[PDB]
């Protein structure tokens, strides 16, 4: 699909069994989830944006299915204020910009 | 043009007759560019990411250029960790997400 950027680009994901609204950013390295509890290992990791850095649990080789496009890397997650897919996953659905 | 992820989305940009890198953000509503002198008058304003919100001064109807496409929006001036180009700018140069 084509999605246009009138509104916050948010669409549906579906991870570790759970379905969440997420918003494709180009502008986020990493993908960046609510806090959730994941099973498996992890490793603190630090991200910095506008405000400053946040503390994040750095999860690998985490599949999520982002409009039925199945996309497996890395996932954080941490105390982020909204669902964020970022470039790794993004890259691996075939998502450009257009202009 | 067609952009990928695989890298960031830097482009060349063009304000106030100074040339700078900047990246196109969709996940960003506003665009936020580093501390610069711009003409005109200004307003203080708060944004906020993912690390809280900063101050920044906010110039109405400022004419930007970005990768040869002009645009007249709303520029944000601050301690950003880098230009980024929001989706008010975004829009206005027809940019869209593909996938
Ligand atoms: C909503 C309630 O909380 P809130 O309003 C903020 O909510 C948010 C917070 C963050 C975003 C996403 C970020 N957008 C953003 O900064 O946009 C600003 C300016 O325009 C406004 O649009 C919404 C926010 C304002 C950006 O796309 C991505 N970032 C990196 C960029 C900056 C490159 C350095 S990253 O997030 O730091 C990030 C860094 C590394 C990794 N691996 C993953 C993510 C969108 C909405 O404030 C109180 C917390």
């Amino acid at each position: 699909p084509q999605i246009t950027l009138w509104k916050r680009p948010l669409v549906t994901i579906k991870i570790g069994g759970q379905l969440k609204e997420a918003l494709l950013d180009t502008g986020a390295d990493d993908t960046v989830l609510e806090e959730m509890n994941l099973p498996g290992r992890w490793k603190p990791k630090m991200i910095g944006g506008i405000g400053g850095f946040i503390k994040v649990r750095q999860y690998d080789q985490i599949l999520i299915e982002i409009c039925g496009h199945k996309a497996i890397g890395t996932v954080l997650v941490g105390p982020t204020p909204v669902n964020i897919i970022g470039r790794n996953l993004l890259t691996q659905i075939g998502c450009t910009l257009n202009f």
